[PDB]
């Protein structure tokens, strides 16, 4: 069974729709499975928002330390970091960190609001050459993940390309690229997703996402010990709105497509 057959087979079993894009930066080869199909990003979109703020910070040396007031009314449905700071401030950097490493939804909203709304995140993606990404909503509604809804979607390939540009490539100035990489490496939410499909000692940065329709996503940059990085997007979504998430599928997909390194 080739890698495509293995992915086909994984999807066939899975009860959903799998999207995979792996970029092997050794030779810019790719492993693609429904890679041009749209999927709801859910919190994987947070990478774009955080990166947009990093881009701004390249021309404003005070931005990352800018205070953002956190009010109880800013809290939404999943705020593990921001709730610790109500009535205080968090800096934009701290919001980036919380958004990326804990998937804090208030943090995401503060990034988006700082930037001037979801459309500003889209424009930032566009500025990186990503013609596919769109951010339409704030948290929490960007996670509705309704089948066929274009809002808050991208394709696996588009996101893989952009993630590579962001973390290893030309999108950000070097200190901000490194900051993004640091943030992704320090993610806390991805143990059971792509990381679980990889050799335990490979260094990985990732951002998960999850939403309704059992939408279960992860985007990762992977640094094998003896090989050039891999950039991997695994998106997964299911037909029924209250489907359980399926991080196991993402781990399985990651194992399939990284088997060689």
């Amino acid at each position: 069974a080739s890698v495509q057959q293995q992915l086909e087979a994984l999807e066939k079993s899975s009860g959903g729709r799998l999207g995979v894009a792996l970029i092997n930066t050794a030779d810019n080869s790719q492993i693609l499975y429904r890679a041009d199909e749209r999927f709801a990003m859910c919190a994987t979109s947070k990478v774009m928002a955080a990166a947009a703020v990093l881009k701004q910070s390249e021309s404003d040396k005070h931005l990352l330390n800018q205070r953002v007031e956190i009010k109880k009314s800013d809290l939404v449905n999943y705020n593990p970091i921001a709730e610790k700071h109500v009535n205080g401030t968090m800096t934009l950097a701290e919001l980036g960190a919380a958004a990326l490493q804990y998937s804090d939804n208030t943090a995401m909203n503060k990034l988006i609001a700082h930037l001037g709304g979801p459309d500003k995140v889209t424009a930032f993606a566009r500025s990186l050459g990503d013609e596919t990404f769109r951010l339409d909503r704030t948290e929490p509604t960007l996670n509705t993940a309704i089948p066929g809804d274009p809002r808050d979607t991208t394709t696996p390939l588009a996101m893989a390309q952009t993630l590579k540009n962001l973390t290893l490539g030309k999108a950000l100035a070097e200190t901000q690229r490194a900051q993004l990489v640091t943030w992704l490496k320090g993610n806390t939410t991805g143990s059971a997703s792509i990381r679980a499909g990889l050799p335990k000692s490979w260094v990985v940065g990732d951002k998960t996402g999850s939403g309704d329709y059992g939408t279960t996503n992860d985007i990762a940059v992977i640094w094998p010990e003896n090989h050039a990085p891999l950039v991997l997007v695994t998106y997964f979504t299911q037909p029924e709105q209250k489907a359980e998430n399926r991080n196991d599928i993402l781990a399985a997909a990651a194992k399939i497509v990284t088997h060689g390194f």
